């Protein structure tokens, strides 16, 4: 038979290993010739594997690169203006590379140019609450200071936005061993820890879903009209540069002014972690000076788009997508995902060559420029938004398949919870100690649900990856899965060698997944999801699972508001409409489920499949969230404080955030009430899409 | 058989006459008890006629009413402050009414309160070009003046916006006999002309599609959060009041200052039509003083919504809608349309009682508060936007069935051109001299297409009626048809007794349509359209007709730009992308049509029916047009200078309008190029929805 088992058994760990090696021998930086060549290779292989068509979709978007003849670096500068200490111009290459060319040196993509000098202030993780503590509790003023922040906890672009609004004139990001050196394991090449010369690259934009900074709303095609740089979306206004912890030690060791307010501000280096401003007495006249010369430039990028046409519903699309561009070799990010996608295409293509076709169309995508702000997926979605909105069933993401070797991680819409639970019950656990047990069993034991006994944890989708445009802009049911670590407090910090030159094929083969069994497990989960979505007669979504979580989020947002009972009294702030809506959604979703179970009629079926497909769509508000027009889902948006994290009822959440500090409480609470109304209405409207149609 | 002929033959002129009489005995002003009672009556009758369900959908929206104990009026005031002339407090009621209560006196709905006094300036029709002529050519300044304008040519809200931006402190609107008294016919009650005491009511908002001024984007339901009055959408900032031509004569007769610039500024009254400012020498110290005391108030309105469930595709909606509220008796506006809808429901219900059901669901609507800014249709569409966007096939409007007795008038999307031509070829002409000939034949002879021999004229949809939210906001194929006059230059001015107390059942039965044959003809056209849309196996849309008009509009907008060849050279303004897109649309639409003709497969059919249904949808831009977020169709929007008129390529049109006057030509031409890009992209994207799906 040609069934899911046939598809799944065809997948091989050894093939994933071979493709990973193949994709990680040279850098594949977005906008470079090396990455165009890999695009053309993937296009050629996907054709050979059997897909019906495979095309390149290209766009010309704003990218950012260091100046090769004018290196970025940071100095401590004495009173005479002599640079007495300079940060590194590059990371020491790992063994056997040392002669690889075109390794981009560490930089913060999209930093403007500048040479600011000033006194340092240390701002911990540069989170919203870190700046609150500095400004409000310690009365330290960052205006005209250079801030130095440790990576971790939140997306780096949020750090830079927060530094900017505090009045900083520059930001230095660094990797502290507290967050990037796991106790008892050795530095690369002899283990998976970050060495002191290692540095994490990454962009520092605040695009809020816009895609290419110059063309928000529309694809960056050949005739595109572009904003001027001063009106571009999301660009930082102050210079920014990342360094490793050997260099950070030299900048922090001399710091004076106030002590750290408490131990949550202290990293692992042998320094006081004083907040500053400036250095201790003997060095008080020394300053820090940044030298940033990177340039932004419009550059062509290439997505590879493969189609496997559906036999019965060719106008319904199930999309498996992940990016191809990397900062350097991309041994984990993204090639551990891209290799998994390659093997999934190969397995589907094997079935196709034997005469099989899935019920619905499957689209496979190799996105470009994800590292520069999800630009490739976003421009493509902007180009095809009408097709996706009326035909998009689901999007499964496929960035890195591993970030640890402990257990499964799934983040997805509630509509896919039942699909995930069911599929994982049918897959074998790859974990030591769980041989002959299901993946569901190992996952649930290692990552228990906080809410339910005998269930695994599944997180909300945030952002920082290519499902953002499909889920938060277009309202297409989306999910992602990978193997992960057991380091709760580091969830959003990245694995130690994240976006460093040390992220190589050897890292994976030696330390993370020698037998490629975790990669295989993830290929089974992602591929199994795609298979069921593209083949099940009734779409494998359960609207009742959304009803359950909506009630959880409504309790949560009500609890936040109830921290302010006097104001809720004064301004008559009622959550009654939102709970009413959630109750109705629960009642209607229950009845719809009964009909779906109780209904030979392909019209009723497809009518019902359309109701299932358009349910995620119904949570979209065409007016968007306040000042973030591309985050249109009313239930989920990326946290305004941390792009990686999802926030539920974001419009109400942001209206309540720090409300006790607002100067006009009447206005602020009026906006809370407005967002309650919008949320209650959207939940009720979504519920009504599940009612009988006439 | 139960076919279109059965449906059409069941329609009777005599029934339309009886319903019209029934709907026009008392006023049915929005928000009044009389109009709620008629809603409940229609709900009851539609149930009796056979519909599956009939419900009231109610909303609480901002309405506007005179103060009953503090009448609105205008004075000429002498130097002492004595009011030596007062305009009327009411229109002389027509014969047999004179004891009807609750006739709302003439007023401009949504006028703010005020008692401004000043000198008059006469501004012709208060069009954009009239103000250009005054300010630019005659150097007359309206700042702090009261402007007096004649009704006609453009929507009254555009007049008031234009007066406001000219700095007027008040606006007086009046009906000139030149525009509202046809030569050789008598005044009401002895003919269909406007008497000197008659006055045209109407709202003066500039909502640009927003619906209820207090809740843009969301339905005005029970828990709605409302803007404060100062942030409401579309409200005028200066007092406004309408008068008849006996009163206008008294205000204009004393006018001094400059002569009219030319004869296009002269109406038919026996006055000089001097522009002012102020009165001639002897009266120079007299002023004009307005007294406006109307109030805005949130008031419940009721839509009646009837459903006839589809037998095969119940989740596809074909909507026939028209409003029920009137300014006074509504003998033409809207009851001549509402009576036609009532008889259509009765005829469909007759077929249903004999066991028939249409293929798709038909929804019938009796909208409320249309006179106060299309509020009932818009709030309902805001509430149901997700259902309409994913299921809406078409909307056929049904306001007044007559505005003359000369020939047919149709305004619709290009997708319905072929449907209209075909249906009209099968219907009998009601016209004298065309007995035994088709409606197509009489219509084409009396209203020839400007472009094509042997074809009738069909206009673009503008606005000023309840299809606005469905077409320009949601992108649902829409159309309208009625019998019309032969008075080209008056097309947007209204028939003489428009929105006056004289618009009665007697007006229609005696002067417009004694035999109710034109009403019957219109019931056949509107009902026949609904029938074909709800019953044809393949939706009766022809995408090739859109290709033809797109090329016409692209030539037109290019010709406008080419008035500025030096600037197109300087700023490299190319229309090449737009023509390319139109060429591609033409090519793809031709191939799609071949497949639609060449394709027993209900999936392919419905796939193809979805491509047809979503084609109008594809012209929607979710970001809207500049500063008009609710006008989202990129091909058509209501003219920024006249809400009644449709404009094609509106975003490019407005970017080019008066561009020679802009202070920064680089910026202005940059915005023209931006709008070219948006248009080319949207046309290409729409074309791509007709490509093979995979
Ligand atoms: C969840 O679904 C339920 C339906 O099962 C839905 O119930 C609806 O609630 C609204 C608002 O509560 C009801 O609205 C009432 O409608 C009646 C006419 O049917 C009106 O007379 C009422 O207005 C009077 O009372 C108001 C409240 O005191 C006054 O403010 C007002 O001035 C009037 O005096 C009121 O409009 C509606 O009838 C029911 N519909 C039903 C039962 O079918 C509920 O709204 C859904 N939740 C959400 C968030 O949508
Ligand atoms: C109407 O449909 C046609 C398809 O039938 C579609 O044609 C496409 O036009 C674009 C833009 O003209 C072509 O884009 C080119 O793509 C090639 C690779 O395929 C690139 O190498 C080209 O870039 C070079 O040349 C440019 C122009 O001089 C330079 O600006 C650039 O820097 C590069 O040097 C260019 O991107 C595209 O290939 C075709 N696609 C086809 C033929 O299938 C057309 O765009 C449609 N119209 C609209 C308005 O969409
Ligand atoms: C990655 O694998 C690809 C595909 O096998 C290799 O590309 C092929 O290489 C051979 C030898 O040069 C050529 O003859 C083929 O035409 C190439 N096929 C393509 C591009 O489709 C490539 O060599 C491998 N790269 C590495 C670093 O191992
Ligand atoms: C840090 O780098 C700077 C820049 O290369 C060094 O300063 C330069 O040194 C050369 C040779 O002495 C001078 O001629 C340049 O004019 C200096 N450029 C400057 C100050 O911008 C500096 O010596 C380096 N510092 C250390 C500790 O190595
Ligand atoms: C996950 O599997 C469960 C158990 O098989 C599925 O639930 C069953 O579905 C069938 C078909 O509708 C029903 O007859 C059973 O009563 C259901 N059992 C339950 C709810 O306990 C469930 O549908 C699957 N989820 C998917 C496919 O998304
Ligand atoms: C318009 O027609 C309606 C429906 O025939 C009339 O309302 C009915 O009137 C009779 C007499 O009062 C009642 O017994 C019915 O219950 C009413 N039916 C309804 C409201 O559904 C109404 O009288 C007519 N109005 C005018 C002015 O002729
Ligand atoms: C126009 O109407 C105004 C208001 O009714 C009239 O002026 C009023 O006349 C009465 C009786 O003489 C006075 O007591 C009021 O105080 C006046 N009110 C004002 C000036 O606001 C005026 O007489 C009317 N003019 C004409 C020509 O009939
Ligand atoms: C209007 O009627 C014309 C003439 O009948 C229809 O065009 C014909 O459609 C049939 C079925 O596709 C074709 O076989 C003929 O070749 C067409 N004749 C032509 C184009 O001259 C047309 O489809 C009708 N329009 C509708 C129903 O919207
Ligand atoms: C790189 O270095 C210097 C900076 O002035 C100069 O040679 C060249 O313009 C730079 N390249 C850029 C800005 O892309
Ligand atoms: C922070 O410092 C700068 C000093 O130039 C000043 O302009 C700003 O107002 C200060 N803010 C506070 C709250 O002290
Ligand atoms: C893999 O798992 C083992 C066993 O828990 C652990 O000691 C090792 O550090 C893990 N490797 C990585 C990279 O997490
Ligand atoms: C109507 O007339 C007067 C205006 O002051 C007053 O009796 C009453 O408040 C008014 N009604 C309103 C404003 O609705
Ligand atoms: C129009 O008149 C007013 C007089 O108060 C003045 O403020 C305004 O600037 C004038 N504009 C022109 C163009 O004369
Ligand atoms: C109806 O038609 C006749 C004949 O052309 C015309 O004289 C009459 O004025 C028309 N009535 C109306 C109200 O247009
Ligand atoms: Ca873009
Ligand atoms: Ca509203
Ligand atoms: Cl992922
Ligand atoms: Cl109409
Ligand atoms: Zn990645
Ligand atoms: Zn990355
Ligand atoms: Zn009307
Ligand atoms: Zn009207």
């Amino acid at each position: 038979k040609h069934n899911m088992k046939a598809f799944l058994d065809e997948l091989k760990a050894e093939n994933i290993k071979k493709f990973l090696y193949n994709f990680t021998q040279i850098p594949h930086l977005a906008g470079t010739e090396q990455n165009f060549q890999l695009a053309k290779q993937i296009q050629s292989q996907w054709k050979e594997f059997g897909l019906d068509s495979v095309e390149l979709a290209h766009y010309d978007v704003l990218l950012s690169y260091p100046n090769k003849t004018h290196p970025n670096y940071i100095s401590i500068i004495n009173e005479d203006g002599n640079e007495i200490f300079n940060t590194s111009l590059f990371e020491p290459p790992p063994p056997g590379y040392e002669n690889v060319s075109d390794i981009v040196p560490p930089f913060s993509a999209f930093s403007p140019q500048g040479m600011p000098e000033g006194d340092l202030v240390y701002v911990n993780y540069a989170r919203t609450e870190d700046f609150f503590k500095l400004e409000r509790d310690m009365k330290i003023n960052c205006s005209g200071k250079i801030v130095i922040a440790r990576y971790g906890k939140v997306f780096r672009g949020n750090k830079v936005k927060n530094a900017q609004l505090a009045g900083a004139k520059g930001v230095i990001l660094y990797s502290d061993p507290a967050d990037y050196f796991a106790p008892g394991v050795k530095s690369y090449p002899d283990g998976w820890n970050l060495p002191g010369g290692g540095v994490q690259r990454g962009n520092i934009l605040n695009l809020n879903g816009a895609g290419d900074p110059l063309t928000p709303g529309y694809p960056a095609n050949e005739y595109a009209y572009r904003r001027g740089i001063a009106e571009a979306v999301g660009l930082p206004s102050i210079p920014v540069h990342p360094i490793g912890y050997y260099d950070a030690q030299k900048l922090l060791e001399k710091m004076g002014g106030s002590a750290p307010p408490d131990s949550s501000w202290r990293g692992s280096l042998k320094v006081p972690y004083n907040v500053g401003p400036g250095f201790t007495g003997n060095f008080s006249t020394q300053k820090v000076k940044m030298h940033i010369h990177s340039t932004n430039e419009v550059t062509r990028i290439y997505n590879v788009i493969g189609t496997l046409r559906g036999a019965v519903e060719p106008d319904r699309y199930v999309i498996l997508g992940g990016h191809r561009d990397s900062w350097v070799f991309g041994g984990i990010d993204p090639q551990s995902g891209a290799a998994v996608v390659h093997e999934i295409v190969r397995s589907f293509g094997t079935l196709k060559k034997e005469g099989w076709r899935p019920r619905r169309t499957i689209l496979f995508a190799s996105w470009d420029a994800a590292e520069f702000g999800l630009l490739g997926s976003t421009e493509w979605a902007e180009e095809n938004s009408r097709l996706l909105q009326e035909r998009g069933v689901a999007y499964i993401n496929a960035d890195s398949s591993i970030e640890g070797n402990y257990t499964l991680r799934v983040d997805c819409t509630p509509l896919m919870y039942s699909l995930v639970h069911n599929l994982t019950k049918e897959l074998k656990s790859p974990d030591e100690g769980f041989e002959g047990k299901s993946l569901y069993e190992s996952w649930t034991k290692k990552s228990p649900s906080p809410e339910f006994s005998g269930m695994p944890r599944i997180s909300k989708l945030g952002s920082g990856n290519d499902f953002e445009v499909f889920f938060q802009r277009l309202g297409i049911a989306s999910g992602r899965a990978r193997y992960t670590k057991n380091w709760e407090t580091n969830k959003f910090s990245g694995y130690p060698l994240y976006h460093s030159v040390y992220e190589t094929y050897e890292l994976v083969e030696k330390f993370y997944d020698p037998m490629f069994k975790y990669h295989l497990t993830v290929a089974q989960v992602r591929g199994g999801m795609v298979f069921e979505l593209a083949n099940s007669i009734v779409l494998p979504f359960d609207c009742r699972d959304y009803a359950v979580v909506l009630r959880k989020y409504a309790d949560k947002i009500y609890s936040i508001s109830m921290k302010h009972p006097q104001e809720m009294k004064t301004y008559s702030v009622s959550f009654d409409s939102l709970f009413s809506a959630v109750k109705n959604f629960t009642e209607i979703a229950s009845k719809f489920s009964e009909r779906l179970q109780d209904f030979s009629n392909p019209i009723v079926l497809r009518m019902m499949n359309d109701q299932l497909m358009f349910l995620e769509r119904a949570f979209i508000d065409p007016l968007g969230l306040p000042d973030r027009p591309f985050y249109r889902h009313v239930i989920y948006a990326p946290s305004s404080h941390n792009k990686y994290a999802g926030e539920s009822f974001p419009g109400i959440y942001d209206a309540l955030f720090d409300i006790e500090s607002k100067v006009d409480p009447s206005k602020a609470w009026g906006e809370v009430k407005r967002q309650i109304y919008v949320a209650a209405f959207t939940v009720q409207a979504a519920a009504e899409t599940l009612s009988e149609v006439a």
